[PDB]
């Protein structure tokens, strides 16, 4: 389920981007603890309020940029913090986590003592997309959390389940799907700073 | 939304045990942070699967003993690790927390250094309800969460905002609820005794 090339104009379809990123609450799974539930739940919750929004006309929300116009248009002060454009600024958050978690742990980064965690990877990608949007009480259930994280192998042997590959094959179709996939969220972050949509407010 | 007494036969009616304790998520908006949003998510899902299953067979499910009955019933092995019974089984631990919780504030048990908190209030009642059921991941993460709960007498003015009481008056209000919900509450455990319908397991 990779996502699409970007188009020259750098427009995002949100019908297929939408598809394409309902695939990734599923390889919560294969962290294997009830510890990531709410968190599977809070990204789907996004993905679900977009998706809704879109509904309501694709043609007027044909792209990610349009949604951001036309909420932008439609609400008044409330707005960046409303509608599918606060769903999407959270979505980022989440699917830039999981960008530079996959990509930590394809560059080989790991805590030389503990190879076969993937602490140092979470850790990583929680400071880089998400900590500082979380309070102080937040960022310690974070840290809590991060000892339910499976082993590098398992979560690795996870992802590829019933394919048969090895862990260098899995690693290397991780390394494909990162391409679009981190192009994408760059556009997504930086149409964010265009149309002074972000937020910087803690929960 | 008080409690049905308890007859003779002691024997708990689902369809209005259910419509009363659907009231009590509610009050979750009451401590004030989205850290109790998961917690408010979780037992409203036990309310849902317990009532999706009555709601099949309102007469076959009269009471909550029948639920318990039926299923051992109906299932196999799998029981009690199933159904509305897995639910109720979690529900009952909830519920306990909100009693042993709100009979500890009017109680009035206080940390005396700190007695505008209720940080021992609900230590207290994690310790009775819960803590066994969770593996050191999970307490840890509740302890970290303790620490977003409000002042007691905010939590106490917002269990009773525009009724312009005193704080004397709520808790007396808080007390006539707890009689029938104790009740209630110790013979729902009894039943789980009574048909080896508890289980240990931790998450
Ligand atoms: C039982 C004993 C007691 C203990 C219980 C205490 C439990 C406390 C748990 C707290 C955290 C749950 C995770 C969810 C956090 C969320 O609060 C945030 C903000 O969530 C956003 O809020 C907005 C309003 O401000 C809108 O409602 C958004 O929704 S909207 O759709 O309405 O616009 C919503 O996403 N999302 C986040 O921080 C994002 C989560 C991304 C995670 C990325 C993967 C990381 C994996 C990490 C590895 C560990
Ligand atoms: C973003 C950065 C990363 C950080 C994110 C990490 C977040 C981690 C949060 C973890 C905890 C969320 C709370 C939910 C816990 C639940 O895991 C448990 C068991 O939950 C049960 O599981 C069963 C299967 O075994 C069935 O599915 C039940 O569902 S069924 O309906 O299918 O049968 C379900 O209730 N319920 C519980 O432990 C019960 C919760 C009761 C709480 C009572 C009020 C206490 C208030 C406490 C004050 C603090
Ligand atoms: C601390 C664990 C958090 C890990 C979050 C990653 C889960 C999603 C896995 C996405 C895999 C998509 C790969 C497709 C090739
Ligand atoms: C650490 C905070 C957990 C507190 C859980 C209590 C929330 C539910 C309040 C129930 C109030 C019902 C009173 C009716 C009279
Ligand atoms: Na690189
Ligand atoms: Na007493």
């Amino acid at each position: 389920h990779l996502l699409k090339p970007l188009p020259a104009d750098k427009q995002i379809e949100t019908g297929p981007f939408l598809e394409a990123v309902s695939h990734l609450p599923p390889f919560f799974d294969c962290l294997g603890s009830p510890v990531f539930t709410p968190i599977k739940a809070d990204i789907s919750g996004n993905i679900t309020k977009i998706k809704a929004v879109y509904d309501t006309n694709p043609a007027k929300f044909r792209t990610l940029q349009n949604i951001l116009e036309v909420e932008k248009e439609m609400y008044g002060a409330e707005w960046p913090k409303v509608g599918a454009t606060l769903a999407l600024m959270w979505l980022k958050r989440g699917l830039r986590f999981i960008q530079v978690f996959l990509q930590s742990i394809c560059d080989g980064e790991r805590d030389e003592n503990h190879p076969n965690l993937i602490r140092v990877n979470a850790t990583k990608a929680y400071e880089m997309a998400l900590k500082k949007y979380h309070g102080w009480i937040v960022q310690k259930i974070f840290q809590a959390a991060l000892y339910a994280a499976p082993y590098k192998s398992d979560f690795l042997k996870a992802l590829s389940k019933g394919q048969n590959v090895t862990e260098e094959e899995c690693l290397e179709k991780i390394r494909l799907f990162l391409v679009n996939y981190t192009a994408t969220i760059d556009v997504i972050y930086e149409m964010y700073t265009q149309m002074n949509a972000e937020l910087n407010y803690k929960v």
